């Protein structure tokens, strides 16, 4: 029993963050074989132009007490690509992996290349991680694990006027409509993971909450223009055939999950909570509450 | 900004995670140096835990009766002994990957790590707190017993808690990495029950001090309150009693936001009284008591 926000075992990441400096800029790399990747905001900015300015002694990249020494550069979009002399001994297998709106994944969140702290987050529908992050977290870094594959999601790159965070996939490319310069940019509209919703109150009836069920179905038309009214993203018939492990083994078809989460929106909690929660929590996907309901292993 | 139920990054623990057999039953253990630290219910089976006797189970094992297992190599069994509640296995091989450590026994209120591992393999890291009624709001399955709970500060792991049981409402208890443990816990499968449970006001009004300081004052108000009067209050909403200590461990908060300590006590019951009227407060409609105010320090500031 128990249901809490976890976080991938970050030990395989650990061994990989290195502390990046360029003039008086210093932030988080991720070095992995012979290759170390920060923002590349680290060198209204002409990035080329910039960075070819600069030698390879310009950049200090250290791995614990230990100075690397950078033999070449090149970037690739909005990311920095440090050539270095020594393969990381302790490069685990990974993955370089793009993720979609909804998905959730572990965060390191590091200072100085050193690793700081673990949390668990989603990205959000509007491309935005609500994440904790202070000024030198640039270059932190976002992965899930898979056996023993680490597949790196997330490269933190700035903050939001709001308090939201922007940043890329591994290769570079923003999620969202942002860019890596300082200039007026704010985060869209947000939306609640409706698929995400139903996932966390499957979890809350495998862990003995049903005060929230009910006789009631409905289609997935109807369910589909309530969410809309409640700033929900539409569930599609994917999101349906994802949820059939849970509701097989609860035995609330996920029609049936739906009218019990549209009564929750149209009426509310009335002082009753779910999983310790008076909000209803959109950070755990289907394969979230799966894995945390059976132990898998890393 | 933000504010996030952070956990300590998990590797230097991920290093001691080893699993222990002995006859049907798999758990945890923890390797540091030559030792492997686990629960000593390890030695039981299901019609022993009702009484069981750990010294008379105990003489009847050898060295070989311990399998322990560190990834896909066995380490050896050389000595045995029992501390309080913890099995402590002597092992040929001293853990290469052991870490600067410290073994600190924590009282309720204070917040830590937890690395659930199944078969000595980790699988997930999340913040927990030590309830006022020694019991941990954790998320354990059948066979997590032998995880660990640790903070590390500086370099430095400070292992505070094995888990040892499930308890009825689904809450856990465990002990201390010295076998004692926290609360009237005993390892039996004698009918045991946590005591009522309370808020730890400490930790809410550490965590209101934090959505001060990221830029959120809709629930402070023009008044203040003696600690007496504000006792009298959180006793009736199940909150813990306020101290003279608890009021000078957020003087740095106090100092740094410009709120003394008793006007966001103020504050506090009058949220206790309104509710948040739709509102929320670091993104949550409950107040939250699992961040103490060296958490806050420590994430708001840096
Ligand atoms: C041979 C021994 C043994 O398997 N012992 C573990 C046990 C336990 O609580 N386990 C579990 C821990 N954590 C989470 C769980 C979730 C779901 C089922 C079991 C969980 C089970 C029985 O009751 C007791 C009673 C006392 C003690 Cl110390 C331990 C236990
Ligand atoms: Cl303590």
């Amino acid at each position: 029993s128990g249901f809490r926000k976890m976080a991938f075992p970050s030990g395989k990441v650990e061994g990989c963050m290195v502390q990046v400096t360029c003039g008086t800029t210093t932030l988080n790399g991720l070095w992995l074989d012979d290759v170390v990747y920060c923002p590349r905001h680290v060198i209204n900015p002409n990035y080329e132009d910039l960075l070819i300015r600069k030698s390879n002694h310009n950049f200090l990249v250290q791995a614990g007490n230990v100075q690397l020494r950078v033999i070449g550069h090149s970037m690739q979009n909005c990311v920095l690509k440090l050539k270095v002399d020594t393969a990381n001994p302790k490069t685990p297998k990974y993955k370089f992996v793009r993720i979609q709106p909804g998905q959730t994944f572990s965060v390191l969140a590091c200072y100085n290349g050193s690793p700081s702290g673990v949390y668990q987050c989603a990205m959000r529908p509007n491309f935005t991680i609500k994440g904790s992050f202070l000024n030198g977290s640039c270059g932190s870094v976002g992965f899930n694990i898979d056996y023993d594959c680490v597949s790196f999601c997330y490269m933190h790159h700035m903050e939001l006027p709001t308090g939201v965070h922007a940043g890329t996939d591994l290769e570079g490319n923003f999620y969202g409509p942002f860019v890596d310069r300082q200039t007026a940019q704010a985060a869209g509209t947000d939306t609640t993971i409706t698929v995400n919703v139903l996932a966390w109150l499957y979890a809350a009836v495998i862990n003995g909450d049903r005060w929230f069920l009910n006789r009631f179905t409905t289609t997935l038309n109807d369910f589909n223009l309530v969410a809309m009214k409640y700033n929900y993203e539409p569930l599609t018939q994917d999101h349906v055939d994802i949820l059939g492990p849970l509701s097989a083994q609860t035995g609330i078809a996920v029609l049936d999950m739906c009218a019990s989460l549209k009564e929750l929106l149209q009426n509310g909690m009335n002082g009753r909570t779910i999983l310790g929660s008076a909000l209803l929590e959109d950070e755990f996907t289907p394969f979230d509450v799966v894995r945390q309901c059976s132990g898998v292993t890393f």
